[PDB]
């Protein structure tokens, strides 16, 4: 009843849950958490990505409605996808599974009403 802005960020809420559910787990689950440096002996990660981005944080932001529009929705999204490929090497397989997942977010992206 509140229009189109309440609407989209109710779309939204509905790609991030997909991004999150079962259906896409071959490929998204590396962006479920943050990246764990330490724990994957990444020793430059944070002196290269100096805005680390994930989906729960991305969960936490969207429902604490602290995007004020599908734009910054997006962009936090967007971020996540362009610090791995900035950070890894463009053949790596991570690469290729944040790109099967960023197929979907553009596809579902694109044909919100
Ligand atoms: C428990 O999680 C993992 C476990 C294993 C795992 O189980 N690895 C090995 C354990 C020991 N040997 C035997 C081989 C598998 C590998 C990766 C994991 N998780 C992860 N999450 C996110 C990223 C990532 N990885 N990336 C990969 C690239 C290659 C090495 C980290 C680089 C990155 F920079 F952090 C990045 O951008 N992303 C998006």
């Amino acid at each position: 009843s509140m229009g189109k802005l309440s609407e989209h960020l109710r779309y939204c809420d509905s790609i991030l849950r997909e991004m999150l559910s079962k259906k896409h787990a071959a490929y998204a689950w590396p962006f479920y958490k943050p990246v764990d440096a330490e724990a994957l002996e990444l020793h430059d990660y944070h002196d290269i990505i100096k805005h680390p981005m994930d989906l729960s944080t991305v969960k936490r932001k969207m429902d604490g409605r602290e995007y004020p529009d599908a734009q910054g929705f997006a962009a936090d999204v967007r971020l996540m996808f362009s610090n791995c490929y900035k950070y890894n090497p463009p053949d790596h397989e991570v690469v290729a599974m944040a790109r099967k997942l960023q197929d979907v977010f553009e596809m579902r992206f694109a044909k919100m009403p």
